[PDB]
């Protein structure tokens, strides 16, 4: 059985770039593409759903710096990312995207507008820092390293490198940090992630950064969590039912963990549920910008182009919103910014659930409603 994580505040990892262990490229670099008969002159559905243009009357993210911890970005005029370091390739600086992912995450956050298409990011004036922290294209040069030690898995290595990248992003002055990584593991194969909990506490409570993270997508090691047992009112979020830990998703409420919804507003079937999910955002059939800063809405797959889907894109919308909120209310702490966002989130029935948390974000409301400032800091368990 699983209980919420306890943070060892003294275990902050050193602020160093580079992979948990030496790596090499094994895959050819991927490149995003375009579905047949796409008309990019129209607004992407997510822009209409979230009323991005209406929200932009109230803020644009000017003066705010967002760190994109993802697969790197190939920068362009419309996605003017800056190097935040590379935690996959020792030779890199974060300005190379071999996965066709990080670039689109960054464009959703702060992609600039164009007279020739209807795409614009949520916060088109932010400064963007790219930290490449994952990639399917790289592997460790050395082999495992004792295949029954759960701390020598790649999942565990990614957790340790994520920790350094959070410290690094905060020390670079990111006020909003978007994390696409969702490391999944079982109760019985527990990873030592004290370095990560410590990094997060440092970035949020010492450096004042908002951290927004993907809920995670179902797949190989991420198998869906079952729903809470309603007959146990003392465990309303169903910690006792959890089978899969998702990290850093489970550091709620220090971080804001974001699930995905589809075009009709439904919670996405690939979105990882858990007692830690705090909000949701568009995460299916998305449009973003490619390596040249032009619109893309697909990545190639085995039997054709595949639509842009994923909770990392959902988190990106929320990171964009946090940048808007940060510009408009510059004195708010991270907890207070997150509070504005969750207080204006909504879903039928209401309350908080394991799929959309407080619900789908509402940018205009986050920016304009009268919402009493919450406490400056979120409570958490410490050793």
């Amino acid at each position: 059985h699983i209980d919420p994580p306890v943070i060892d505040a003294g275990a902050v990892p050193p602020d160093e770039t580079g992979p948990d262990q030496p790596t090499e490229q094994r895959k050819i670099c991927a490149t995003p593409t375009v579905m047949p008969n796409s008309n990019f002159a129209d607004r992407p559905w997510a822009n209409d759903y979230l009323r991005i243009q209406e929200a932009q009357k109230f803020a644009t993210g000017a003066g705010v710096t967002v760190a994109v911890i993802d697969t790197g970005v190939n920068g362009s005029p419309r996605v003017p990312a800056e190097p935040g370091g590379d935690f996959v390739d020792a030779a890199g600086n974060g300005m190379s995207d071999c996965d066709a992912h990080g670039t689109m995450t960054a464009a959703i956050i702060g992609g600039r507008p164009s007279p020739t298409d209807g795409f614009v990011g949520m916060a088109p004036d932010v400064r963007l820092l790219s930290l490449r922290q994952t990639s399917v294209a790289f592997q460790p040069k050395g082999a495992r390293q004792d295949p029954n030690d759960p701390n020598t898995t790649q999942t565990a290595g990614s957790i340790r490198s994520l920790a350094r990248s959070v410290v690094h992003a905060a020390n670079l002055g990111a006020q909003v940090i978007n994390i696409s990584e969702a490391a999944c593991y079982k109760v019985t194969r527990r990873i030592d992630e004290t370095s990560l909990g410590a990094a997060i506490n440092y970035a949020v409570n010492v450096k004042g950064a908002v951290i927004v993270v993907a809920a995670g997508n179902t797949g190989q090691d991420c198998s869906q969590n079952p729903p809470p047992d309603p007959s146990v009112p003392s465990d309303p979020r169903g910690w006792r039912e959890v089978q899969t830990i998702v990290s850093p998703a489970w550091y709620d409420p220090l971080v804001l963990t974001v699930g995905s919804i589809g075009q009709n507003g439904q919670p996405s079937n690939f979105s990882m549920s858990g007692p830690w999910v705090g909000a949701a955002a568009p995460g299916e059939n998305l449009t973003s910008l490619g390596y040249d800063g032009q619109p893309v809405n697909a990545t190639p797959g085995e039997d054709g182009p595949v639509p842009l889907n994923g909770t990392s894109f959902s988190a990106a919308y929320v990171s964009g919103l946090a940048a808007l909120v940060k510009q408009r209310f510059p004195d708010l702490t991270p907890a207070q910014i997150i509070n504005r966002i969750t207080a204006t989130a909504r879903h039928p029935g209401g309350g908080v659930d394991n799929y959309v948390g407080a619900g789908v974000i509402d940018p205009v409301a986050a920016l304009t409603w009268e919402i009493p400032d919450g406490p400056e800091k979120a409570p958490f368990r410490v050793k």
